[PDB]
């Protein structure tokens, strides 16, 4: 049928006018097929037959379904398309299954000629018009305009999914126990009755569809559990992914790999523990798709894991509104760190997986607060409400590091778990000077053209060291400095530098680095006892900067 | 009663701006909100066609959901209307003032029909749950509270409906910004008091139903220790300090100082002071004590706002327009969530703020951009929402204007 539902008033872009393509002269079984085709549709009352005055044109064809001996017809409203109002999104995010209530009762539907069951805005139909030629295009074709939503027209699913939407409203305020879940042109509907009570009022709603140009499959025609869909399997009291097979290979392309670490990380979500950081290092670089990589020793160490993991299948349950959540986190690797949400131990609704890095320089503190975030804004959009976190640091490492750090942070209500590795902070810097500890002027530079490069430094127990760099940045030999007094001197330091770039790494206390420099300052910072780092304009004369200043050039 | 037609800016289309997830606490609320106001005919429900798009969420101003519209992108679109066409004019005296009170007059714009062919641009969804089902979508079709149309389409009326209250009180000095009216004068407080009340009555027979103090604003000044003993590490935080602010104010001197720190010393050594040293020091404090001479308010410019933690619930901001020409500068202070204080800066900078010069700053804030839009509407309980952009605090920055 056609819904008897109003329609949406259609515009075309505000300084345009409708398209005027030429048609392309086609062959006979193609006009022949078009003929076909759309007699079958205006009996339908899909199109109309019309004549020019209409000046618009998009053009037709045909096309062989295609092993079979059927033909469909393509319009091609590429040019209407650009030449039509944008619409509002038609549905941004689909349902997390971690996200579904159990239900009693289930059933799927399906609508059936879903656009060319909905009206076009009757004074936009004239845009459509489209023309099937003459035989070696010799007379007037024949010229049609929609009266329905065309397939591939722009505004085709907003119009129909909003269509949808108002016939469904009715029922929804009248029957609130059941769920409709609306994607596409499909309809889920599941209610905690009998099935009975249910098929008595799954019925009810598909008489209330046809009431409005909606038909539907009857009872003898709706499928049963699981429900594939949209990657995942949809069971009665529980979910999974879809069944994942790692391929075995002997040689991996590049697109081999591609392929894997995206089933592992569609996989990760509901397998705790995935990981695929290894597998990826191998993807940088500028390959083709058809390069063969050899696994490195690290890649196939974690390949088994994971190659393990997959192999019994797990999992998740359904959302129980009237418990809390609970999302567990643990450092899984460099960098890299796993969580599960659940409501009862430890049977999770979902797993994730974090391995972002933010800046060159982070410490685990950090991006163990970057992973609550994440986790915080996915429960909000999946649950609407924020989980209860346990977390694998101790609530004084980490009121040492809000307190001390000076960006606003901030995490909800969370407890310690002991699940090591446990994060904590890896090295203090002193608050104020230590006291017979030596004092080291430290310097670095570069000459902008030359790309030659000095670091030393001056202590004030009469010391002195100047190294030399190789294209270098008048940034690296300032670390470098940095790093030069903290092998030199002893388990207590205080260092003065003109670098505020050297200090603001330092002093964020950093605990890995996408820099070989900072790594080995790192490593030093370590193995100190005090250290106290200060700052100093440069080129002002102050105490032995000016004194390095010169070593320095 | 007829409306004022409403342009856009030329050329540029409406707001697309997505909406954030919401938590099934607010989404109810927004819920039950928009059914009463669909009721009494303020918003409609829109279809597809509407391609536009503003976010909106739940505040708690009392134990009463409020609903906020961040009209941020529609403002900007529109803002040859409220600025140059329209505009309501600022009063320097207002900052002058010994008490301003601050009155939400909203509820007012409920009653004024918008633009026929602007409403589209006033689209709002309300959003699901695991996106379970399509969002609910409104458009308006009077006067949006938080749009900056709405204060300059009601001007003639708020005119009218102030009109004599301002004849019986020449001397009081009532300011309108978006949502808001702002009330100064210099009576004795209980007699101020009273005299809002009178207003809310003139007010109350139209539908419209806290107190700063500006003179005790005031800047807070680069402080210079005084110190019993100095060490070098001492002369050196006091020469970089000094070395900052002679990039802000004219006459900054050092080098009586930096004299002190010849050759390598350690730094927990102790150098006794220049009877120089010590001249240059103090007249450095009047110096710092007093408004950077030569900087000026550039109306047609925006204003920056900058925001410290200093920890221990302190907070330092400057606002300003060129960096470092600071216009005026201070602090906040006193839950132990850093979230919620930032918040509370944010909107009390931003106060001040319309006070002084009837704009709002886009605000620098040092927080990861994630965690405040995961937060910040926990906190929110004002009617604007100023521009921010997220910024590291450069170490060097927030230690110069230590306490
Ligand atoms: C049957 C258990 C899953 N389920 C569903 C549901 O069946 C469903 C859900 C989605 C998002 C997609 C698909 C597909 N394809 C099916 C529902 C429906 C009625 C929304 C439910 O409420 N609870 C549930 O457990």
């Amino acid at each position: 049928p056609i819904s008897p539902i109003e329609t949406v008033p259609v515009k075309l872009k505000p300084g345009m006018d409708g398209p005027k393509v030429k048609q392309w002269p086609l062959t006979e079984e193609k006009i022949k097929a078009l003929v076909e085709i759309c007699t079958e549709m205006e009996k339908e009352g899909k199109i109309s037959k019309i004549g020019p005055e209409n000046p618009y044109n998009t053009p037709v064809f045909a096309i062989k379904k295609k092993d079979s001996t059927k033909w469909r017809k393509l319009v091609d409203f590429r040019e209407l398309n650009k030449r039509t109002q944008d619409f509002w999104e038609v549905q941004l995010g689909i349902p997390h299954p971690a996200g579904l209530k159990k239900k009693k009762s289930v059933t799927v539907l399906d609508v059936g000629d879903a656009y060319f069951s909905v009206p076009l805005d009757e004074d936009f139909r004239k845009y459509t018009a489209f023309t099937i030629p003459s035989i070696n295009n010799e007379t007037p074709g024949i010229r049609y305009q929609y009266n329905v939503l065309p397939q591939g027209w722009k505004g085709s699913p907003a119009i129909f999914q909003s269509s949808m939407t108002k016939i469904l409203e009715p029922f929804r305020k009248q029957n609130p126990d059941i769920v409709i879940y609306q994607y596409m042109d499909d309809l889920y509907v599941g209610s905690d009755l009998e099935i009975g009570q249910h098929r008595t009022k799954i019925e009810e709603l598909r008489q209330h569809l046809l009431r409005w140009g909606l038909t539907t499959p009857d009872k003898k025609h709706q499928k049963e559990p699981p429900f594939l869909w949209m990657g995942y399997e949809l069971h009665p009291d529980k979910w999974t992914v879809q069944p994942i097979v790692l391929p075995e290979k002997d040689s991996w392309t590049v697109n081999d790999i591609q392929k894997l670490v995206g089933k592992l990380n569609w996989a990760s979500q509901i397998y705790p523990g995935i990981k695929v950081r290894q597998l990826c290092k191998l993807l940088r670089g500028t390959k083709a798709l058809t390069e063969v990589i050899p696994l490195t020793e690290e890649a196939e160490l974690e390949l088994a894991e994971n190659r393990e993991i997959l192999k019994e299948p797990v999992h998740g349950v359904y959302y129980d509104p009237s418990k809390d959540l609970i999302a567990e986190i643990q450092k899984q690797g460099q960098g890299q760190w796993t969580y599960q949400i659940y409501q009862e131990p430890f049977k999770n609704l979902k797993t994730g997986k974090y391995a972002r890095m933010r800046g060159a320089h982070t410490n685990d503190v950090k991006q163990l607060t970057e992973a609550v975030q994440k986790i915080t804004t996915e429960s909000i959009v999946i649950w609407g409400k924020t989980p209860k976190f346990k977390l694998p640091i101790q609530k004084e490492t980490w009121e040492t590091w809000w307190t001390e750090y000076w960006q606003a942070t901030w995490i909800p209500e969370w407890e310690f778990v002991n699940t090591p590795p446990l994060v904590k902070l890896w090295y203090q810097l002193e608050k104020e000077p230590i006291v017979g500890a030596e004092t080291f002027y430290v310097d670095g530079a570069a000459n902008r053209e030359t790309k030659l490069g000095k670091a030393g430094y001056v202590t004030n127990r009469g010391r002195q060291k100047v190294v030399t760099l190789t294209d270098t940045t008048n940034q690296k030999t300032e670390l470098q400095a940095i790093y030069l007094a903290l092998q030199d001197s002893g388990l207590e330091v205080n260092i003065v530098t003109d670098s505020q770039y050297a200090l603001g790494i330092i002093q964020a206390q950093p605990d890995q680095s996408e820099s070989e420099l900072v790594n080995q300052i790192i490593e030093q910072l370590i193995k100190k006892e005090k250290v106290y780092l200060a700052w100093v304009p440069a080129h002002k004369g102050i105490g032995g900067n000016e004194q390095v200043d010169k070593l320095v050039s």
